[PDB]
């Protein structure tokens, strides 16, 4: 509370860190549905159903212009990624297995990084 803190957190690496942990999740073989902004066009049902889309190159772009305020804004926009993966995609497709493998695989970079 006012004049009441917890001893301050070094957090002058987070926004390096981020993009490490980014650069990591684009570079994963499994990446692939996840790099760019699904085409709303050509995708019918996508527009309606997903609400909020999300993609890696949408989250480099935010992240690369300030757009992330804290760490865990980041971690909400990579897991509504892998959210939206799960609303749209049956767990038993290439890209249901792909949002699984991922969303593991973001969780134990960001636990090992920052916690
Ligand atoms: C995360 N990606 C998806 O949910 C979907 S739904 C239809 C697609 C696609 O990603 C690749 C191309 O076509």
């Amino acid at each position: 509370s006012m004049s009441v803190k917890k001893p301050k957190r070094d957090d002058s690496k987070d926004l390096a860190l981020c993009s490490m942990i980014l650069t990591e999740m684009e570079t994963h073989e499994d990446a692939w549905p996840f790099l760019l902004p699904v085409n709303l066009k050509l995708v019918p049902g996508y527009k309606k159903v997903i609400k909020k889309p999300m993609d890696f190159s949408t989250i480099r772009e935010k992240l690369s212009s300030g757009q992330y305020p804290n760490l865990e804004t980041f971690a909400l926009d990579v897991r509504l990624v892998f959210d939206n993966c799960e609303t749209f995609n049956e767990d038993d497709s290439d890209i249901g297995r792909a949002g699984h493998n991922m969303r593991k695989y973001f969780e134990k970079k960001w636990t090992d990084t920052f916690k």
